[PDB]
């Protein structure tokens, strides 16, 4: 297909609340943030829950209770539960919402890494929260786990509940591990891969980072994935943009950057989600409803999730 | 500058009349595509003149009198005249316009090739005009000669008026071709490479095809030049953006491709013009102003040209 | 196949004799330079024919008549003959050793280009003739010229014969004019492709354009080409191993290089042949037979050739 | 320098003794593999202890205390030890031979990965120790961490003793990861980069592979870097060669590839020292002795070690 799909990250684990008033963290936040976000043209809403009151991540079932209903019935998008929420977090734990909730699709993180998350603090430098700077200071010593036991793990349980998987390829080891658990047939086709620019402890930014992604993926899985690029901050957009303008597919949010300009921060999901359309509509492209998107990644329907 | 410079070539030589009624052939219509293009944003317009009664190529400096200075009375745009034309033409007869109207921008292409037009000649089969379908099938038989002897001339000749020159460079070994000269020292920066994408006889299309021209010209130019792209046809929007995306700078026009959309003839080079800042805007980026571009480029000014 | 097939050209038309004592010019040395590289391990025998008097280059049919039926009764490696000869001959003259001789193997010129050796007299200033310094001097305003028509009739001429092509293909454009051609059905697999680097005028010779060289060819041709390095001067033998380590097969020899080593002029052909087996033994590859060369290029066989 | 540092791997915590019967295992057989490497041209000598008991891996600086001084007192190739070991083992365990032995190089590897160590089992499935099975298997599910608090410590602690570092880059995320330390200025050029293919967990063995991991090294250090390939296993000595024809160094040894050829077990360390070195003169390249890699490496000279 020639449409593109929009995928928004609407909050993530990354960012903390004092970074930016405009990052949902209570459930009506994320709610509207994602049926605005969906308005505004994004198919597949990629979802982490935070506490109401303060903000830091947390993955109880109990923190999606109330947002997800609330999504499903005011938008066809579809939604996509993280199977990663903090790096700080550990497993089995990490898996129960999309274990609990059984969605059309789960985000499966394609190897073990640091997330030098660190580096924020020397733009931000106070906090409402005690847990933000925590959650920053102590990514230096931490690894996101995600072995290949691990790997097999979620394959085997998520994809036993008819849940597809958006994998976080952040190098190209993750395109090659993604390539191991396919040849062992314990993924099927098309594989949706996100290929993830710009996060210390992942590949960078440039151009080139881009070109050799794909390239990878193409030599390794040819036709038989779906491509989306991930922006990490300001390389959002063009990074998008160059995989737009080629075939890709893109992924926007407040889980992944920030701003809507240099120095400018965004206000809501749905004004990045629009900045992307404008290149989309440049590029004489068209966005994909949720529909086709389901079409595009092999998904199972909503009318087949807990929830 | 993170300003985007904006060429827009307004007819060219390569397409014939019969192909689009919106090619512009007369003075007028070459002025008014002129004005309009710089009036939507574009810094610099590439110009070749026409014979207004069949539209065919015409490189008589007496073709171009009308409307350069109309252009140049209507806008502050820098005005770029082509040193190559028709490649059915000769040498030193081809610098005639750029020799004369000594203006601040010329075109150079940077290494003999092949030009197949024939191809075209699938797509159209009906022709108003005799030298239409010979100009296409003759290109079979053609060689664009640009020998080392007469860049040399070119880059001597036109230089010495304050010209500066628009590096036309269809595949790698023009960039080397380039560097020779760099070395030579006949050639000061910065140069103001349009790397060109998509001719047959030329390299192609494909983001490597571009991401290889950057890689290249970074490596045997460094920050002494200032990268443009030019994707014909189709490859128009989505090549300029992947450059826009990456700090490049872009080239559109009529000259280029006739086509606003899939099957959609584009009724101005405004048009255009208009289709690659919805892109530049979705990057939140800036048009640059001729005064800018002028800056960035080294030019001598509008009113220091022989017209 | 995981054999490699070595080429050997053993003279050329670009060197002069007052380059080196050890360049072949009369037809006993040509022959001589043939046996001794294929003896060495040359599957193939890239040939040209000088002037024995001067060692101006030749495409007189006559020039070749002893040498050719020499070659032919003292080695079953493949004959290959030159239809560029030197680039200030003429086309159709250029073609009579090829359509006279009609040999398995004839070489093609992917695309007009300049050829610029001028430079070489900044190393060689002291030469027995005058011819040499007027070949050298007169490349900077010689076109290299093999039109799309000349192509075409090449195809058919040489090609009506049973004779295959070495598809020299000095850049990216050249890749894509083959393709053009064979999408139009004038070449049949497999498709021998010499990719050449290091000349002025064509693409230059680091890693990343040989890289690029294959990756195209790769997308344009898949399975259905066989690919050949050239490396010119002191890039022949490390880039013909970056080849060899990769899949590819290579070409050596003193039309391509005077070289053994840095500032150490190669005595023989045989010499470099030698230097490139070593790299593909250590490698544990294997050096094809002429018979197995035949077999991957489809030739017709030695005794199907007109001497 | 135009001269080949070639550093010799002897062992390492990968490959088990049930895998090949010429795994050094003893102090005795370390030190001779060790020799014998150097005799054949290794300048540095990478280095791990094993129980010799059973051939398991292990940190204890006890292990080294034989063969340390037996290796510094036959030869003067650079001894550089490992601070990874097996990626079973803990950190602080992991730095004291390193800490203890105060080497001139140790090996720093860059990043927490998946080591995938199991599928080994589909070729091994006899062994003469039960830890060698469980090693592999428990492959699956440990993550080999190398957190930038960890890499931070290595650098100061290590760094401190005037030891310098073969920075094992097995990603693209590894080159950034190096770069974000030297930005901190917390190393000092030149780098020694070992950028490491075909690991399960790392980046695979493509060409391409190696081409991205050079462009991002030369873009990020510029002439601040000194490159080594590593390739594992069959692609030990392509990728090598690849490297070496363009002005890399090599690694060779048994921890990276048990064979000689496809099929043949190696014998020595030293046979591989001799293979890659068929490939090194080919291209008219000659070995730096171990005076020659310490000046290019920065390095405090072999008597200022404590051992
Ligand atoms: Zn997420
Ligand atoms: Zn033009
Ligand atoms: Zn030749
Ligand atoms: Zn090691």
């Amino acid at each position: 297909s020639r449409k593109v799909i929009i995928t928004c990250a609407v909050t993530g684990a990354i960012h903390t609340p004092s970074m930016s008033p405009y990052l949902p963290v209570t459930p009506d936040e994320v709610a509207q943030a994602s049926i605005g976000a969906a308005e505004a043209g994004a198919a597949v809403i990629h979802l982490h829950a935070r506490d109401p009151r303060d903000g830091r991540p947390t993955q109880d079932p109990a923190a999606f209770a109330e947002f997800l209903p609330r999504i499903k019935s005011n938008t066809d998008a579809v939604i996509n539960l993280t199977t990663g929420g903090s790096p700080h977090m550990t497993v089995e734990e990490r898996l129960r919402p999309a274990t609990h909730y059984m969605p059309e699709l789960a985000s499966l993180n394609m190897g073990s890494m640091n997330f030098g998350l660190y580096p924020m603090l020397e733009r931000f430098k106070e906090f409402a929260h005690g847990w933000e700077r925590e959650h920053l200071e102590r990514s230096r010593d931490l690894v996101f786990k995600n072995t290949f036991a691990d790997i097999e793990f979620i394959l085997k349980t998520c994809g036993g509940n008819g849940t597809r998987f958006e994998f976080e390829c952040y190098d190209t080891s993750h395109l090659y591990n993604l390539a191991h658990f396919v040849d062992r047939k314990l993924a099927t086709p098309p594989f949706f891969v996100q290929t993830v620019f710009g996060l210390l402890g992942g590949i960078g930014p440039h151009p080139e980072d881009l070109a050799h992604m794909r390239r990878t993926a193409d030599r390794l899985f040819g036709a038989d994935y779906v491509w989306s690029i991930l922006g990490a901050g300001r390389h959002q957009i063009p990074l998008a943009s160059i995989g737009a303008a080629q075939g890709a597919n893109v992924r926007v949010g407040l889980e992944d950057s920030l701003w809507i300009a240099p120095g400018e921060l965004a206000e809501t999901n749905a004004a990045q989600v629009r900045k992307i359309r404008q290149v989309i509509e440049g590029l004489s492209l068209e966005v994909a409803s949720p529909a086709e998107a389901r079409t595009m990644l092999g998904l199972k329907g909503p009318q087949n999730v807990n929830f």
